[PDB]
């Protein structure tokens, strides 16, 4: 019958009187009950949205959202909650009025070669999903297994350095994949908290795998928490290299997987659609490694770090502590700054760093 | 979104913990659960069915069904709860089971006369309800002006010892209605438990009325608890002249009514269809006021009227109290037996209750 | 099929040609028939919202809307019905054009310390809504239930002076029930006009209660006429720290409530939605017995309570009548006005009322 | 709304306290209760089929139906007042349980010539409706013109005597269609009471035509009552040349139509489908046309036509009355019967009629 | 159930990297995903209308548009692939921006008579579509044949010099059928791969046919790839007769459709509507066959060509290939011009390329 009642939205209210995240910050009575019955085309709706944030109260050792996309029409469907969550993640950035813009082009990049002595590994990542197939925390199998032959057919066209191979997930020995995570190129086990709790690692490791360069310095990993990741890599602290290489390869993935009549999603509002807000716009993370002494020496480091707009993660792995004294430092925001401009700004943010390795001075100056 | 969930039944299922109806004896979580989705075509629901006897444990004297019909549907739709009430209230008579059977012929009623010095009224009542129109706990406005036009209508027609006038109840002053009312004629102000809980007071006194004869031994009312009920009174205690009237002032009325279309609420299985489940089958109930000096000498009445199946109201309704010794001693049961059989019943029971008033010797017989 | 006719809506038009209340003077054929189709999203119609007008034309001894609400959705829905009988019932005030405004400051409300000689009581009331939970009108059982469940959560975080038991209503026995009402503390058994026909005592008394602090001064009914009526009462003409103390123990209510995701009906246009609309806005009213020997020489009373825009209703109880010349006399209208404003104009009220009453001298100014 | 109420049933039942056709005297309350939410996949309504007979309680000089159907299905959906009045009518035939059986054989229907001086003239017809076209008293502007259209190319096949040309009735002038009309061969203009009130009379006189061949002694009517009619006429007695020449030119058009994929409404329930239930069946009337002189001499005419199955209508139609003693007698019933046994009926009957019209004995038999 | 996920746009994307036809060129990802859920009332979609363009990705010896419509609403429904291919193919006529305007008067043609050395004949063409009638790639057989029956019926109508006969293509024997195309009157067989492709070849050849005049010289093909295509012939260069006679004929022909209550697909922003959009706005094309020698002496000809806006297809039939040097020479736009001015702009172009065979001289112009 249709005089039966439904459960007030308030009933459904998450209880986040112990939370620590940006869902949990933003969310309010009144916005949970204006949202709770909207629900984008394929299904998601806004507890999916915020079931990573409800489970996750804590997750050292960063600040996280605790939000996730299911598709792309999610951001636009629930932009009453993602656009203050997206605002306050990227330091101020305001989806709503200002729109973003892209720039790849290395020339701009002008210095960028770390001290050897202090960096030991320089990489620049950023991520892309295909339009018309749902993200991660949502997609069946079929879409998988769909965005896993898209990305393969088209990265096999990569000719001269960059040719490479595919390698599955689901068909490599234990002893490999361990070697390939100890040595920083593939993702780790689904043992995050967030791809956990957001569901993204239902079907493991089926529709999962890595394409990376004979040189392995051109990564992808397929299917792992966005639809690609699109990953530089080099022992050494010549960023320069690092991201003309990044650039090119970009660019001809891009190419290759537009040949075949596949899009990325895109709007230029958020700039590139992916499942965590904090990947919003360029995607890109470019950092690296830093040395276990002297840095090691650092007392004042978060507000340096805050100042500075790096974050710092442990060695391999968000989910991991710094061992020895080797910190991850990339830059914190990815929307609202052109890539080149990101790149730019950790380059100064590191180079800034090293300059205050004061084993024989003494004084910080934080430098706002 | 239809993920949604609705309250569970058992959150809606009503607290008895203290009532003393049948509807409380014989409603469980099971049934509750499983009928809760259903509705007749008209919208009536369990909740509306079973309304009044939630809200009313108790009301004296005398013990109440506590549910009522909405519609010809609800007798059907809601079986799987009003059979076994039906079962209950009728003395074991099985709807399921066993069919009604109706005759009004007051040539099989030979005797019935009671005692002058006992008796002093005997009255002979029944209901009817028009097919097609919701009953008075759920009609509408417009529903309850269209009984009241067709049943005036057609007793327009009514000629000789029969021919009467219609009263409308919001054209006739106060005083009136209280004469009329004091004079055992007219039904009361809507202040029954039953009839206030279950709806059947809305718009008051809009569309209710009382037609009668100039002699005013045939009445019949309009839009009170039924859609008609007819009455035939005589203050004497000659039950053969007042059944013979009612008789044929019925067989004249149905006649009249069918003249135009319309047709009455019945069914083989139940009878004639009413509101109040204790109404159903004949529907008839034929009573006698009962002498003041004389019946006081009772003691243990209660078990004698039970074995009987006679129930004792007090004078003028049954929401007040027998005062003087005066007493409405009517059939307990309507469905199953004939009219000429119920009004037989009567007679018998009656009697032996002018037997048992033994002021000149001692001890009650009760004979089951 | 889909060539039946259903009854034109003025064949479902009530009868008003002798009511008195303001929805039979503001309803006519042509709002009848444009608002007969509307209902809100939990199906109230226009129809239950004005049964409980229709069916009570009179009822002394005040003016009546005769409208209720079902939810918070109706007076928007049946906004063209309720705005002008809003705009009649608090002297003008326009719903349509002009906003509430609402401040709860005892400290802007000096003075307010009553003659003890012509008092000898004095109350602060006001009454809230849960979001997203049907009124008492409409409001089922499971919904009652929640409303109970979350009101009693919320209050059991009061402390200090604040620090309360609840009571429901069917754990206690009757001789305490008639203790508490005969005490003007708790409310009335179920017999009002108004809460019988439109349908608030539907389950009685299952899930209403009343929560009272120990020296109860502090009381909460439970619902009642509205989800919570939070009350402050003191036997004396202190009505200064009876508003003080209703102040705070209403600002810790609310946050209590809204400390668990659920937030109050509340629009600015019309302040704080309640069943009747003679209490929306502020839905505050203040008022005071009054000693028996003394305002009982009053004759032209009524021309200078309306011209003082003050009610008065008998000793407790709205339904009953003033024994002894002790009269229960509050503000009349409480939309549009704040309520320090309601307060300090029911204070200057009974002064004036004290003021007049001259058993030493003679005339009365009237004093528009 | 869904809670607004339809007007009951019986609110629409039609007053036929004065008719007299056989839908009145089969039509009851609860039968149009039953079926008044009915409809065929047309639209076709039980108000549609029964309006002819409400509107026409009498029309002689015959008695009618009162009832038509709107498309194939009707027979079907309305089965339940149909098959009464198609019992009734077709003296005992019973739809629901025998079967129905046609033969056209001219070779067994030896004799059949009846006396030149008394009949002057002899007609066979049948009627026929293409599968899938709604009928005359439902059917649309398109639908009339696409039967038209059908009947037209399939009739431009005959060849031999059969060959013959259309005339659309829309243009040929007035003195044409009168001349036609006075020398039996075109039909009557549209005034006749079932044709007017059925509704087939729309449109008049688009899409109707006559097709005759050049001796007219073969025609066809086009969309006047049925979407065909098949007639064979001669000036004289000679039946069995007339029924020849029918049965061959109807098998021709038979085979004609359904050379283009065209299809004859029929079930071996009901034989073939036409519009009025008196058709049903063979749909075949065969009759004559009786001379003046003589049978002017006839008292007791109604019994013995009655008797024998023999309908007598006017000359110069069936809403006309006979002039100078002629007379147009026919088969009374055409459904359960073959066109052989009937023809041979209506031969007999005839035959009966000249040997009792002599006049140089006395005494009619009647003969049962 | 509702969770399951339908195939991505993109998985449907047309291959078409070796594709030559405008729905290709203007053809993209973002278009095709954008309007792969939208379709016409009638049901066409997208696919349907780009089938012909993807199965042909060639078609010698012209440019292809590769798309036909399936009804009125498909240039609307999907303007935003149609208009970019329209522009393209009708030199830069803005669909969005400008109107059509068309005028048939034969009066401002003068001079118009080639050399009859060098001609051998003159054509002039239109086509036109039944409004409410599918196109031929769409239609099915009962709207073909009723576009048949339209048009011959209106037909029937012409008097005079144009009055003609009907021949039916599947009452014509194959010999006639190759005389008349080989003559240059009848259509083609349907091997055209745009025919095929497209669907306008379905249940050939039914409800196809030619009607022309006495002389032959006025004629109208049915149900080829048009519903109606007008054509008037003549052997020699009097191209100024041709279209006089044309336009006489074509008026007549629009007065006699409209005058059965038919009217022609037509709007302002596009003209007259037609199956394939080379055919918008005045659907016209005046051509002539050209002299075998002489004309067989050019060399840059396509430049010409192209320059003055001319098609130069085979002898006859497009599909075809120039034998001995005779070459079917037309306008090659037909939107945003009026009639007169493309006969006159061919006339011109006809007129230089006469004026250009240099069997004397040497140096071609060009002369844009
Ligand atoms: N500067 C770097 N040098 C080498 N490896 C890195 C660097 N930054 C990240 N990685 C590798 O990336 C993997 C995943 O890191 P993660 O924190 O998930 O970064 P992302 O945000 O790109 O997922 C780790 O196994 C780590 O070894
Ligand atoms: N035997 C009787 N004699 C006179 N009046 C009677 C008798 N029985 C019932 N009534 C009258 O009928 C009125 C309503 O009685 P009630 O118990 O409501 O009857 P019902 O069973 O028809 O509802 C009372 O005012 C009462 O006086
Ligand atoms: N000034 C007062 N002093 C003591 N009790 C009061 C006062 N005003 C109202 N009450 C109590 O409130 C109860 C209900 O009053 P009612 O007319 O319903 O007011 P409300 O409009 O708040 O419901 C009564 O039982 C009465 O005793
Ligand atoms: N035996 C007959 N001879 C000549 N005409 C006849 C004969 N029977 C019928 N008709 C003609 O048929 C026409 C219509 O008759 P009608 O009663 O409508 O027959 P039907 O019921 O078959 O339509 C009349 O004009 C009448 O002249
Ligand atoms: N100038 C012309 N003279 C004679 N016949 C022509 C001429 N132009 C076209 N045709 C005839 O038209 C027929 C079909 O030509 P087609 O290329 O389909 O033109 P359209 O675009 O009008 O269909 C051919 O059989 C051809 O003989
Ligand atoms: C650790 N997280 C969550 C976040 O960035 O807040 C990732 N999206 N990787
Ligand atoms: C008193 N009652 C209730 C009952 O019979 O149970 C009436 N239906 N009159
Ligand atoms: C007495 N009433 C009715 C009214 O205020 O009109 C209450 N709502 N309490
Ligand atoms: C006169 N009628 C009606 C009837 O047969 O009842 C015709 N159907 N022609
Ligand atoms: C040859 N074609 C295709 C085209 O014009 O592109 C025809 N529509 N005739
Ligand atoms: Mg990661
Ligand atoms: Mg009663
Ligand atoms: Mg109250
Ligand atoms: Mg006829
Ligand atoms: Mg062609």
């Amino acid at each position: 019958s249709e005089r039966r009642r439904l459960y007030p939205p308030s009933a459904e209210y998450p209880d986040l009187r112990k939370h620590n995240n940006c869902m949990a910050s933003h969310l309010t009575p009144a916005v949970y009950a204006r949202l709770c019955d909207k629900t984008t085309p394929t299904g998601w709706t806004l507890d999916q949205c915020i079931q990573t944030g409800v489970d996750n109260p804590g997750h050292p050792f960063i600040k996280t959202v605790g939000m996730v996309a299911g598709d792309e029409e999610t951001y636009e469907v629930f932009a009453d909650l993602f656009d203050p969550v997206i605002q306050e993640r990227h330091n101020g950035y305001d989806p709503r009025t200002m729109k973003h813009t892209t720039d790849l082009d290395a020339s701009k990049i002008r210095s960028g070669y770390f001290d050897e002595r202090y960096v030991l590994s320089s990489r620049v990542r950023t991520g892309r999903s295909i339009r018309g197939l749902s993200l991660p925390p949502a997609c069946t199998r079929a879409e998988r297994r769909e965005v896993e032959r898209v990305v393969v057919d088209a990265l096999s066209g990569l000719k001269g350095d960059l040719a490479g191979r595919y390698y599955r997930l689901s068909e490599m020995t234990e002893a490999e994949q361990q070697q390939l995570i100890d040595d920083h190129f593939l993702f780790d086990k689904p043992v995050s908290p967030l791809l956990t709790a957001a569901g993204m690692a239902r079907d493991w490791p089926d529709a999962r795998g890595i394409w990376h360069n004979n040189e392995k310095s051109f990564l992808i990993w397929v299917n792992e928490e966005d639809h690609t990741r699109v990953i530089s890599m080099e022992k050494g602290g010549n960023m320069k290299r690092v991201f003309e290489r990044f650039c090119r390869g970009l660019k001809e993935v891009e190419r290759l997987i537009q040949e075949r009549g596949w899009e990325f999603m895109w709007n230029e509002r958020l700039g590139y659609i992916l499942t965590c807000p904090s990947n919003l716009g360029t995607g890109l993370r470019a950092g690296v490694h830093i040395k276990l002494p002297l840095l090691s020496k650092d007392s004042r480091f978060p507000k340096i770090l805050e100042n500075l707009r790096l974050q710092k993660r442990g060695t391999g792995g968000v989910d991991t502590a710094a061992t020895g004294g080797v910190f991850d430092i990339s830059n914190l925001d990815r929307l609202g700054k052109s890539e080149v401009e990101l790149v730019q700004l950790v380059i100064d943010g590191v180079n800034y760093l090293i300059d205050c390795e004061r084993r024989l001075e003494r004084g910080q100056d934080i430098r706002i």
